């Protein structure tokens, strides 16, 4: 019954602000499970992190055993079982995707080295910050074989939850009845949102519906148009869902989208990528669900291969 | 059907922290669907549409519906719970009388709207400052349609801060600490009291609790949001679900018939137990300690035009 150590990077940012109270209240590891939060951000953010820590204290969360704030990944990751990687170099005006990938490669190499050096052997990692799939690949490869490749993932669950919700609104049904949308491929505009296997209760969703891909791909930009700011609440909620389903299991009959290491996948997607697939999770482990498709994936595969080359990988 | 919950100030930072907690079940529990009705000023309507979109994108199974509006009557239509985070923005070197009058405008209109269209048994907590006096304005402006026992002001953030500070000073987990009391006004005259506090089964503090909000602003450059949202959830949750045996929590409540000789006609923070949506003041936990906070609440009542 020792507290489970959970690291959150980018912890002075808006996703981190929305995420840490969910972890502390028990949404991640369960309502009985004590947690320790290890919060990482850049050195100029130390005072802001102290502010986050002070607010966490002021919540009087019964499960939150300890909070540590740091700018050193070797401190943040020390003994951690779960690492939620929100920190990343943000896209500035004038950057192409390649520029963003190159700014992020240094971050994720340092973090992957640190995780391999000091985290628990079985540490499970999810990358939220963009470009998420490639950042996760960089992280994994920087561990030089010391990190289980099945334990490094990238988050497509915000896109998945966006698609569940959209399908529910289009069908006029409660979102609680909708399952088994699939986001394939990259967490980018080449993602393939797929409703062909989706159901409402057990009814194929098509049979219940009397722009979908564009709306899902464009939703982040829509949030920015409305709010002036990127999604934070919903991203934090998705990161909790990604991890919670991974650790606790997906319920019977449900699969969820996860960016996972592609070696040995049942779809013939190239090896050596972090690629979003439909997954069940049982006993802390993902399994890709087969039979749900292939030419549909060519563009997102090609983009992931291009990014991997750009990563010097 | 879904319990209808209004949140005012819904385009602000407390609102942003609060609405996903409500939507995920933290307010009313794991089986109770909710409908959120989000109110802010008209210039904030686009921002509110962004909050609604993010709520949709969470795919919350308990969130049956979201409405966003700048019209209080639309926000409060049929609502059973109203969490009032919106208040007048406090200006640089503004007179306290002026601030109270400007808040009186807001809370009078909102109280009238609640009276007009909310459910008869609607429960209200005011978060936005000055919380106690704003709550009193709201109640008095409802001209009888609101049960006085159903209008409250939040001191739970101060209470949670005191629990945490006591646990830190004693070097124990905060889960072991209970029964701090915040008496009086949600202001610098609050009386943080540890005389009745328990650690387990076993029986600078004041300045630190009173100064905590300013400390957060120094560190973050912004007022508390996460912690205030969490406290709002705790205040309503404990009110509706009930407080566990042996636990009391601080709540600003209407002061008629209190057992402490505090004057009537105020919203005043007391130690309370709750059962099934009703608070009861816990007696015997003190009186001259309260004189200054009493006097400040009476002054604010008069300055508000009440």
């Amino acid at each position: 019954m020792s507290a489970v150590k959970v690291a959150v990077t980018g912890a002075a940012g808006q996703i981190g602000y929305a995420l840490v109270p969910l972890i502390a209240r028990g949404a991640l590891l369960g309502p009985t499970t004590p947690v320790e939060l290890r919060l990482l951000d850049i050195e100029p953010a130390l005072k802001a992190l102290a502010g986050v820590e002070a607010e966490l204290e002021d919540c009087a969360f019964p499960l939150l055993d300890k909070v540590v704030v740091t700018a050193d990944p070797r401190v943040a990751f020390d003994g951690v079982a779960i690492a939620i990687m929100c920190g990343a170099f943000p896209r500035k005006a004038g950057m192409e995707r390649k520029d963003l990938l190159e700014m992020n490669a240094r971050i994720f190499k340092e973090q992957g080295e640190a995780i391999a050096a000091v985290a628990a052997s079985d540490c499970r990692v999810v990358v939220v910050g963009n470009p998420a799939n490639t950042n996760a690949l960089i992280l994994l490869k920087s561990a030089q074989g010391k990190l289980n490749p099945r334990h490094v993932t990238a988050m497509t669950r915000l896109d998945h939850n966006r698609a569940l919700s959209l399908l529910a609104r289009k069908a006029g049904v409660p979102v609680s009845q909708v399952r088994n949308v699939i986001i394939w491929g990259n967490h980018s505009s080449t993602q393939v949102p797929d409703t062909d296997s989706a159901v409402i209760g057990t009814t194929p969703a098509r049979e219940a519906i009397k722009d979908f891909v564009q709306v899902v791909r464009g939703r982040g930009a829509e949030i920015i148009q409305l709010r002036g700011l990127s999604s934070a609440m919903s991203a934090a909620k998705a990161a909790v869902d990604h991890v919670h389903d991974w650790i606790h299991g997906t319920p019977e009959g449900v699969y969820v989208s996860m960016g996972v290491y592609s070696d040995e996948n049942p779809y013939g997607v190239p090896s050596g990528l972090i690629f979003s697939f439909p997954c069940t999770c049982h006993a802390g482990e993902w399994t890709v669900v087969s039979g749900k498709l292939k030419q549909r994936l060519a563009s997102t595969i090609a983009e992931l291969q291009e990014e991997r080359a750009q990563a010097g990988l």
